């Protein structure tokens, strides 16, 4: 709901990635704008008329490499400077918006993780509670310029996974799974959504659903790649690293423990905590491994 030079851009609450121009006169004669960021390239779509639009693409957010495309254009083409004028600011606004949301997300996510700490710790032990808290902190203070690679993360996860004590008997496995299935993406999505504007990403419920399905599959197959990959997916697809993670954590934390035993609890607690550190801090993982002993039987 900020001001972009001469006008005021407002984010369409109803539709993520879409903005409203206070005065189309300065927004290329378009009231509605749709922004996108795939693989670091910003893409602006100005809806001038029905079925008509101007596509603006900014490779690597470098206005110098800017490209304009008139699609289904009837009339004369706007002069570049004009376009440039607006884009410049919009670009800038966009960055700020992200930066803001990122911080906003990490915080709220760190809270959730922290609380999860307090909660499970009552059953799991102080050692558990202690680590969870650090993990929460790491989240709180993370910068998106250090989000780890799939292969990078996957490795760390293995350490935990490869940890002998880190066992999972069917009785437990089947519960954990049953828990996951108990989940309703939609409700989740709303739940998550209500955490704040920053969580209002596109196709929330799909993202949720995929976390569930892949979460389940991980359990009964030991394959966790799909999970990590999904998250990474999100990011390449436009979601800011900080948010993606936060989003991830939130979901993770929203799983229902009713119907699980203290043993299953430990698994869950460890897992959650582990996935997260895997993407953030390699070192925290050690910490986790060290407490697996006292948490898991």
């Amino acid at each position: 709901s900020a001001k972009v030079g001469e006008i005021t851009i407002t984010p369409d609450n109803s539709k993520p990635g879409r903005y409203i121009s206070s005065n189309p006169e300065y927004s290329l004669l378009a009231k509605l704008i749709d922004a996108e960021s795939i693989k670091g390239t910003e893409v602006y779509t100005f809806h001038t008329r029905k079925g008509q639009y101007v596509k603006v693409t900014v490779p690597d957010s470098n206005i110098d490499k800017m490209r304009v495309d008139y699609v289904n254009w009837k009339g004369p083409k706007y002069n570049n400077k004009l376009v440039k004028r607006f884009v410049s600011q919009f670009l800038l606004f966009r960055k700020e918006e992200k930066e803001k949301n990122e911080k906003e997300a990490l915080l709220k996510a760190s809270e959730l993780v922290s609380g999860m700490g307090d909660k499970l710790g009552e059953y799991l032990g102080v050692k558990y509670k202690n680590v969870a808290k650090e993990v929460a902190n790491d989240i709180k203070n993370f910068h998106g310029r250090n989000i780890r690679s799939y292969n990078e993360a996957m490795a760390s996860l293995n350490k935990v996974l490869a940890n002998p004590k880190m066992k999972v008997n069917k009785s437990d496995k089947d519960a954990i799974v049953n828990a996951w299935k108990q989940v309703n993406a939609k409700d989740m999505a709303n739940k998550i959504g209500n955490l704040g504007k920053a969580f209002k990403v596109a196709d929330l419920a799909i993202k949720v659903e995929k976390i569930r399905e892949k979460s389940i599959e991980g359990y009964n197959t030991g394959n966790w790649g799909p999970l990590l990959l999904e998250v990474e997916s999100w990011i390449i697809g436009g979601v800011v690293a900080g948010v993606a993670i936060s989003l991830f954590g939130a979901v993770l934390s929203f799983l229902p423990i009713s119907g699980l035993a203290v043993t299953a609890l430990g698994v869950i607690g460890i897992m959650t905590i582990s996935y997260l550190s895997s993407f953030i801090d390699a070192n925290r993982v050690s910490n986790i491994n060290n407490i697996i002993s006292s948490v898991i039987r």
